[PDB]
């Protein structure tokens, strides 16, 4: 499958901004762009030798485990480190199937009973977004806590944790260029802080306004959607206008209108 | 004034696209741009030394009138036609002023009982524009018509005749790409015929679109607009982004939101 590398060990704005420009390029194949933003391949049709891609990450203590990301979602589905594999629960049949095409070479493949969605995945690490550090340290830490899993070396709080970080940090880059940049200024300064407002509401509304934004009439919605700024002041979109430089990717929904 | 020269005398494509990209350029200031549309001068606050700008047209006869353009809505308000000027009825003051700066240097004056609107012109005209040529023929007509208006040569239905063509040709061209396409069309062939259900819909509705896009929810308009299509088919216009290759300059309605 395609690989992408990226390494935190000496990470600057420009090679993460490199890295996910990389993986966007990955992920769309240019055929679909309604309003100016890149819809994602619909998983009914696409064949599995075209379904994933994966990012192998490395940090400064000389460590590496690949995650494959789904190419209709751009979310994470399962890692490799070392001699081990672990899956998210395939919430289907299909993609029950479509995960034994990933790591076929290693020797242990296990498939964890929770799927990857954020609560699970906060439940299981006993805390919310809003209190998890993201940056380039944190990313870092979460390199090695996965890696560390194989061997009981992590626990399974510290493993949830150190998925959510990589999901926002590469995941949810990749679908929005707002997210991207808040990860950007991160590394710029070499700061660590948990998400503010907007950041939660984008993530958790990405699938919505999707659908928003392909359903519309010429760009305007039915029904607006309220985001947040930082300070947690609610908004109202009423159209795909002010989305343009705030999302990069879109799951796909419905063909395109005639 | 600015004044744009344009001769009916061999126009080819290219030099009536210049010359309606001339107008456009005397009628903006680039200061105000909403939605990628440029915004028309507000009326309140112009000084009257930047009120109009003069177009001289001149025609294979070697006839020439020159017309003067109310830069705020680039409608045509009155003509100067050797020793002779005529102005539509004014409707109001501050407009009945402001034209005593023109053609200053005319000997006899004259302002018309009737205003310069498409119904007041079409009763004179004795017809419709539906049923009115447009082309590089019709305005090479016209510009004869107008320059003998002086003289008793033209009698008031062809001088409305004449101001319909001219307006349709120089104002509404300027106003929409759709329309300048129209008038390149029939130069190109060199057609004349009768404007079709979409030009005369766009012309009626300039002023509601101007007012519907600047007063829309981030592109997103609250109520639709019906447009008709060549054919006379109906239909709706929900956002501002279809009509961004249609509308070239709107008229000023409100200041910009925050
Ligand atoms: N495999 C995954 N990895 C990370 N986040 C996911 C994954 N699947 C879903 N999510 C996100 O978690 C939240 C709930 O997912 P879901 O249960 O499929 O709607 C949404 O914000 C999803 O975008
Ligand atoms: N001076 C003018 N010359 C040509 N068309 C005009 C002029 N003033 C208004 N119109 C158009 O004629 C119609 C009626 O004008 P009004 O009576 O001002 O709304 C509208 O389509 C206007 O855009």
């Amino acid at each position: 499958y395609p690989i992408i590398n990226f390494t935190t060990a000496g990470a600057t704005v420009q090679s993460y901004t490199n890295f996910i420009r990389a993986v966007r390029g990955r992920l769309t194949t240019g055929a679909d762009v309604r309003h100016e933003i890149p819809v994602l391949p619909n998983r009914v049709g696409l064949p599995i030798n075209q379904r994933f891609i994966l990012v192998e990450l490395s940090n400064h203590a000389e460590l590496s485990v690949t995650l494959a990301l789904d190419v209709t979602n751009a979310y994470v589905v399962g890692y490799r480190a070392g001699n081990s594999a672990y899956f998210f629960h395939p919430d289907n049949q299909e993609d029950a199937e479509a995960i034994t095409h990933l790591f076929t070479d290693v020797q242990n493949r296990y498939t964890f009973a929770f799927g990857g969605n954020y609560d699970r995945l906060e439940q299981l690490a006993g805390n919310l977004r809003e209190n998890i550090e993201l940056g380039n340290g944190p990313l870092e830490e979460a390199i090695s806590a996965l890696y560390y899993y194989s061997t009981g070396g992590t626990q399974l709080p510290t493993l949830a944790r150190s998925f959510i970080i990589c999901i926002q940090m590469i995941s949810e880059a990749a679908h929005f260029q707002y997210i991207e940049g808040e990860m950007r200024t991160r590394i710029r300064y070499n700061r660590r802080s948990a998400p503010d407002p907007s950041v939660i509401t984008l993530e958790n509304s990405w699938g919505r306004l999707s659908t928003a934004i392909q359903e519309s009439n010429q760009g305007a919605f039915a029904s607006p959607i309220q985001l947040q700024r930082r300070n947690g002041s609610k908004f109202s979109v009423y159209d795909v206008s002010i989305l343009i430089p705030i999302i990069a990717l879109m799951v796909y929904r419905c063909a395109p209108p005639p």
